[PDB]
DNA sequence: TCGTGACATTGTCACG
DNA sequence: ACGTGACAATGTCACG
DNA sequence: TCGTGACATTGTCACG
DNA sequence: ACGTGACAATGTCACG
């Protein structure tokens, strides 16, 4: 468990969630007859800064339907808001391309890493270590110097 | 270099308003809310007719909203045309934030594209593995010797 | 206890010592006055074949300052006649120069072993173990094939 | 080579007739026992007395037994003047009957001594070692420049 | 006591 | 007739 | 339920 | 005026 979850944003959050589907065409509360439909989003509207209202309207009109996308929307946002707090908690969206994103893909797989550090990888285990070409040389120096001649 | 289907694209242009508007946004260029919410009105009656839209956006849309249209519209375009074929499509991923700087900077410098990056950073240390998988192997060939 | 000892050959033994060592000059008997004496000594001779008369000759006249030299030399005797048997089990004395002894005794102690086992080891690690000449040259052949060129 | 002092000579001499008749042997050159023993009985005598003793031998002593007093007494001069100085004397060591066959043998081949071969075996032996310590001590430089 | 290894003493032989 | 190496047989002693 | 990582969709910007 | 890379913000889903 890790963020602390004070009902009176997360309240808010369902509110604008629920609100939010219903200006795009989707069936907030689980009354089948459209005028019982109207007569509870109205009352959700009404319901904004009051949070304590909110969690009720759930209970008695929300479409259950819904529960399950909404607790999954719900979780994104709690981690989101608090892992926001600082910088290096966090995340940064890289859309890179198709084919590109594949030979990446492969690494994780054959790495059982995770993208975010296979990407961490590649920039180290280059951008760090190079000095490959010198060492298999001056090896073979001292070795000549004990096994020959000295 | 994309074709633009003013039909599809029409409609892509009406819902942009209708949504925008349904957000609390000024669809129109005007000032009272008289003349104002019947331009809305009148847009919401446009649905399947698509060579009656334009028409509304000349004579009504915000001025200010155009700009942005204009780019969101000219987005879709692209990726619209470019989920018709998979190779062509860019997919997102997600880095932590260190992580996307590191990588951020460093095609930066180079001048390169991101994706370009990684796909530099991928061959750069498979290159090196040449010499892992090299070293190793001679040093277990001495060894074996004595 | 290795071996088994039965009176009848023990006890000739002793009388042999016993009768040996009189005639070398010394006082088997442990009576104080000649008289006596030479009438034990006497009594010992006649007790040849017997082999229960010497033990009890043993224990009402044996002079007891000779008691533990004869313990020894009997306890010589009984491993000396088993050993015998066979010849791996023999031994066999080598006397040989001063100056040689030494520079061997010193191995057996910065060895620990035995001088007859420290005998053993020049024997092979010597004539058994002879090629360190070519080993030092041939390692360094196949080192140069890998470490170089192939 | 050594001097032979007559007077201890004569000594060991006597003890060696004294020792033998002693132990049941024949002391002199004759048959039965009436001039043996009186000849024996007469060496006795000779105890302190060395000079006559020789005369005793010349005149008694079983020839069978004079082979063997020689070599004897030839035996006691080398040990004695021997034992006058530590290093010239030898000193005897026990093998393994099996240990002293690979060493006597060993000798009886290159002709030498045993104690000559002996001192052959640890020469050898501690030579082998300077490439013990020799060969051990490159393939641990070996390792440790990987 | 016991077994054992390291020596020691004495006497022969054989060999050079 | 010798010095000498190699034994064989025997006895002691100090260990463990 | 929860946290999480992998994606996806949409909308802007800025830049060439 | 466009195509485009880079985001930001948001939503889902399948894991464990
Ligand atoms: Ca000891
Ligand atoms: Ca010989
Ligand atoms: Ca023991
Ligand atoms: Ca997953
Ligand atoms: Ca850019
Ligand atoms: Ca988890």
């Amino acid at each position: 468990m890790k963020y602390q979850q004070l009902e009176n944003l997360e309240s808010g959050w369902k509110w604008a969630y629920l609100v939010k589907k219903h200006r795009e065409g989707e069936a907030i509360t689980r009354h089948i007859e459209n005028s019982a439909a109207q007569d509870a989003v109205e009352q959700l509207m009404k319901l904004e800064n009051e949070p304590v209202k909110v969690q009720e309207w759930i209970d008695a009109h929300m479409n259950v339907n819904l529960a399950t996308r909404m607790k999954q929307t719900i979780r994104a946002r709690r981690k989101r808001h608090f892992n926001a707090e600082h910088q290096h908690t966090r995340k940064k969206s890289i859309d890179l391309e198709f084919l590109v994103w594949q030979r990446l893909a492969v690494l994780a797989r054959r790495r059982g890493n995770t993208l975010s550090d296979t990407v961490v990888q590649l920039i180290e285990d280059a951008e760090r270590k190079e000095k490959y070409a010198s060492q298999m040389s001056s090896l073979k120096q001292d070795l000549k110097d004990i096994l020959d001649k000295e």
